[PDB]
């Protein structure tokens, strides 16, 4: 078929499975969230957002309400939203919780994804004492456990992982895992993978980091333009040229906006207004114009940071007046994602 409705498997949408309900999880996990103290005096008592119907840890309000990430009926709905958005890859946050509830949820997500031909890759988070040895062990575990699942993502035969805050690990350690000669290499093994590191700051720092660490590519994550060098879209043409010259895969991250002031009240300078979709349009256009081979979307459902494309509805409670999609309908960001996926494919 040539309908212009099919999923794109070079489009990765960052997905968060950390939401809970009292009924399913025993707590409204993540809808309740600590308020961060301002990093710039002592004796702050910032408190917590309680995750009641009236007061959740987002400046927006989900169409699906305070949902559980373990609810198979929510997962079905999410996969139908990925189909509407044409986003073929779900990039799943992974915190190495080592608990049965995590294992269950990952299986449910893979199963629901496969029904709609969506693929799943892992976004490896900065879990406690993360290092290249336990990363290797965990890559082995994930490939062993999930590699034969029909929804497990591969690109030209290789799994792909995004590595958040990869700068927390020195290139000399990364080399041991990712150089073909590394002491604990995954290259040429059953556990080889495309490893996509986080490009943060200026080229003088990031170019040698990426080369010396032997990453296969890099992404930028942040939905807020200008937050880092890497999340400044006017740099993307030059970042892509460097990537192509050095055999690296650049996967710029685009998002519809940013606001996290319910959980970080002091972080207002990072707010990026959605402007009825114009912000998203501008950022997505820049990624496509850079001539990249793959794009990542921040985010499907990072509700705390206001980067979500998941449908949101107007809501005013006694405790908070939420933002909403304004003149646009709740599913606008899903259908606008599909529009941009089409433009990306036309360019590929
Ligand atoms: O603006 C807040 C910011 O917090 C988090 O990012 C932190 C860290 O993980 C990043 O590597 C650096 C990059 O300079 O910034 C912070 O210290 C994320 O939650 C991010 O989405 C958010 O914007
Ligand atoms: O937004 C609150 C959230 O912040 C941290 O998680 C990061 C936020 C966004 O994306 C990256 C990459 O997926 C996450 O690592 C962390 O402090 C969470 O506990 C917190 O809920």
């Amino acid at each position: 078929n040539n309908l212009g409705t099919e999923l794109d498997y070079d489009t990765f949408c960052f997905y968060y499975d950390w939401y809970g309900s009292e009924a399913i999880d025993g707590q409204y996990r993540h809808w309740a969230h600590a308020i961060a103290p301002d990093p710039n005096g002592s004796g702050q008592n910032p408190g917590t957002i309680p995750g009641t119907q009236e007061s959740i840890a987002s400046n927006f309000y989900p169409q699906l309400g305070r949902y559980s990430s373990s609810d198979p009926n929510i997962l079905t709905k999410h996969m139908d939203m990925f189909v509407m958005a044409r986003t073929g890859v779900l990039a799943l946050t992974w915190w190495n919780e080592q608990d049965e509830t995590e294992a269950k949820r990952i299986g449910l997500i893979l199963d629901a994804a496969d029904k709609k031909k969506i693929k799943v890759c892992f976004h490896l988070e900065p879990y406690p004492s993360r290092n290249v040895q336990n990363l290797r062990e965990n890559i082995v575990k994930l490939i062993t456990r999930y590699g034969n699942h029909p929804a497990f993502y591969r690109k030209d035969g290789k799994p792909l992982f995004f590595i958040y805050d990869s700068y927390l690990i020195e290139p000399s350690e990364w080399e041991k895992l990712l150089s073909p000669g590394g002491s604990i290499t995954i290259r040429n093994t059953a556990y080889d993978a495309l490893m996509i590191g986080l490009w943060t700051s200026s080229p003088t720092v990031q170019r040698p980091f990426i080369l010396n660490a032997h990453f296969d590519g890099f992404y930028t994550y942040f939905a807020a333009t200008g937050f880092t060098y890497g999340s400044t879209p006017t740099n993307w043409v030059s970042m892509q040229k460097w990537a192509k010259e050095n055999g690296k895969i650049f996967i710029p991250s685009v998002g519809p906006g940013y606001i996290d002031t319910r959980i970080r009240p002091w972080n207002g300078s990072v707010i990026r207004t959605r402007t009825d979709g114009q912000y998203y349009d501008a950022m997505y256009r820049k990624a496509i114009e850079a001539g990249v081979s793959a794009i990542s979307i921040t985010s499907f459902n990072e509700w705390h940071e206001g980067s979500q494309i998941e449908p949101a509805v107007p809501y005013t409670s006694s405790e908070f007046t939420y933002l909403d999609y304004e003149n646009r309908e709740p599913d606008y960001y899903l259908t606008r994602t599909a529009y941009w996926v089409g433009k990306f494919r036309e360019s590929k």
